[PDB]
């Protein structure tokens, strides 16, 4: 009772050593100069390939033995994609990299987790999906955000769409062992990408606030995230950078102690079966939610207004109830979220019918 | 210029894992077994005297090889204390304990993470009072709050004493690797230290958003520290207990990305000289540093009135000369302080005439 509830509470590994500051990215050789103990050992760069031909893939501070990879995301990572880069990496050198760095938005640093940790651990990736599967300490990694509001270098797990469902790799070693935030790096996003990858980081603060798995350490990060994310999205601050860099960081804090909720669970649904990116997918997602966070959409609605942001529509529509069946499949299993949103008896409440209901007003 | 700048951020270790929640003492004891790899290892458990015969001590996992020191903080953690723990433990064992626990306040826990350096570094702590000199990591050290608000589980110095003056072993090795924050441990501390000892935490916050060393980063952390203190001191809040913990913490990750002022400047003059502990000894700074926080000493004084606080007035009235210059050179000797205070140009306005100004109206 009073014992069981006192060893209930998470032991939260977070990541331990963070550089913030505009500029910061020209401190990433000597930050890999500490990893590097031999004449011939070599640092894999997995960067977003978005920056391949930009200013910023000459400022990759690669050595010649280094591997460089410019990574698609045009699809969001998937376990085939994790195992292909890993068997990439094994191809070029037997030896363990001294590092793994991931440069780009939540997909990217996702990569790197993935693929630090597949490196020291046999199988696919697919055989990690879920919670603590993961017995090998990762390869040593770093994050650096290019897009800011996922809250993925701040957290424990490495999303993958896998043979079955949206699942990460959830586990203490898959945390980055160093981040960079540099908020020159996010400046050219385009404006729709950097409003709905924004709405991730204040979807999942109203989705923690909401919700049962909530304790002050989680409240106090999503409180202050979201007041971050007003100030960046509706009061148009000129450090709106920095601030939005730090609102990512917080919500990923914050949901590490806590849970994400319904609109992350129809999410899933959308970006397994249709493909939808996570962003603009949850605020979908969220736009048919106003009976679960009435507050929450309210006040996107208004964000969506002054960012000129018109949602797509009738997406689901016309499509066969085959296709909607298998939206519902996913989003139902994912029990934590459920969880979360209703307490104990979520089952009950969570049925084929109301989430049917829903993805047909997407 | 762009280079120089981008290569001043600070790359900032914290507390890599933390358990937040009351009852979470429990854990201790898993916590403690993954770091024991033989039959004969150790911990050194220092433990605040406050608890010596309080249900507490009773709770303390100590196996029978351990050892258990209650230590005296009646006055604040010298390097010579340092030094006489450091010797208990060699004494006791000659092989180097496992972990180095920390059960109290600040001075506890900065105590605990000065044994746990000078374990592997040889010398006094006198010869480690700075920046950076640290050279060995530490043994394996744990932080756990029984008084809540200096910040000290969630940063990278520990403060002492020493021959010539109040200064910390500033370095990423006194990090803790572990902390658990448990608000149930902080039930029974007198209303006068509880109040002090979170003013430690409002004015840290106050400091930081005042000064010239402020980035994104500290000012998110400090702003919502500063709001749960409010919840906590204004508003009565019923978790109250856990608020003012998150606001210790958050406090302390401010101060590690920016710094403190010349409310810690003078304070640490009062400490070193008279010997007023660091929280009223704050209190009694900051009543009369209006000039510098007019809003923060107004806030400040309303909390005082309904916490029924009355300082203790003409403490240096009447004192000689001598004593007042002795607190004066302790006070200016600060430099990162004024700095943060007052910016480039800090020596040419913190004057002994100035700081014997102050002093003389406490
Ligand atoms: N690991 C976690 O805890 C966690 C949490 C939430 C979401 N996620 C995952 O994050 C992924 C989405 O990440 P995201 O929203 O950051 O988007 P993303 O990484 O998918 O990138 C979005 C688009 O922005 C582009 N882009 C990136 N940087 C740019 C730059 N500076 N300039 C111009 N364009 C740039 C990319 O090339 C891409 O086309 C999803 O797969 C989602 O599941 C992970
Ligand atoms: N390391 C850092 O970053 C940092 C930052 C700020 C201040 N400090 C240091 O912290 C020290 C002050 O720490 P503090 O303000 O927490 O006070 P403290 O640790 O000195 O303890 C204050 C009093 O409260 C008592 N106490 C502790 N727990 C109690 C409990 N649960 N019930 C009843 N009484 C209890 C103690 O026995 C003591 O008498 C100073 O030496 C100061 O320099 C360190
Ligand atoms: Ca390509
Ligand atoms: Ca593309
Ligand atoms: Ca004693
Ligand atoms: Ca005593
Ligand atoms: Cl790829
Ligand atoms: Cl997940
Ligand atoms: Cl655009
Ligand atoms: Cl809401
Ligand atoms: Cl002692
Ligand atoms: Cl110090
Ligand atoms: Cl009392
Ligand atoms: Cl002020
Ligand atoms: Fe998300
Ligand atoms: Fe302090």
């Amino acid at each position: 009772n009073l014992y069981f509830q006192g060893m209930s509470f998470k032991n939260f590994k977070c990541v331990p050593k963070m550089i913030f500051g505009r500029g910061s990215f020209v401190q990433l050789d000597t930050v890999l100069e500490q990893e590097r103990t031999d004449a011939n050992d070599f640092v894999v760069f997995l960067v977003d390939d978005v920056h391949q031909h930009k200013p910023l893939a000459a400022r990759v501070p690669n050595k010649a033995h280094d591997l460089v990879i410019y990574v698609n995301v045009d699809d969001e990572p998937t376990t085939v994609q994790v195992d292909e880069l890993t068997a990439q990496v094994k191809a070029f050198n037997t030896k363990l990299p001294v590092s793994v760095v991931g440069l780009g938005g939540g997909s990217t640093m996702d990569l790197a987790k993935a693929v630090s940790l597949m490196l020291t651990n046999p199988g696919s990736s697919s055989e990690y999906q879920g919670w603590d599967l993961i017995k090998n300490p990762a390869v040593h990694h770093i994050g650096i955000p290019t897009v800011s509001g996922t809250g993925a270098e701040a957290s424990r797990t490495a999303v993958l769409c896998g043979p079955v469902r949206k699942l990460g790799l959830n586990s203490d070693y898959t945390v980055f062992d160093q981040i960079i935030m540099d908020s020159e790096l996010i400046a050219g996003v385009p404006t729709d990408q950097w409003f709905y990858t924004g709405m991730d980081c204040f979807i999942h603060c109203v989705e923690s606030l909401q919700g049962t798995y909530l304790n002050e350490f989680a409240k106090a990060f999503a409180e202050k995230s979201m007041d971050l994310c007003r100030e960046v999205y509706l009061d148009d601050h000129p450090e709106k950078d920095d601030k939005l860099m730090m609102a990512s960081y917080m919500g990923g804090m914050s949901i590490a102690y806590s849970q994400v909720g319904a609109c992350h669970a129809v999410s899933y649904g959308l970006g397994y079966v249709l493909g939808y990116h996570h962003g603009i997918g949850n605020c979908l997602a969220f736009d048919v939610l106003e009976e679960f966070y009435p507050e929450g959409v309210a006040e996107f609605r208004k964000m969506m207004e002054i960012h000129n942001i018109t949602l797509p529509k009738n997406i689901c529509k016309d499509l066969p109830d085959e296709t909607i069946a298998k939206m519902v499949a996913v989003t139902k299993s994912m029990g934590p979220l459920w969880d979360n949103v209703y307490g104990k008896g979520w089952e009950e409440k969570v049925t084929d019918e109301m989430l049917t209901k829903l993805f047909r007003r997407i």
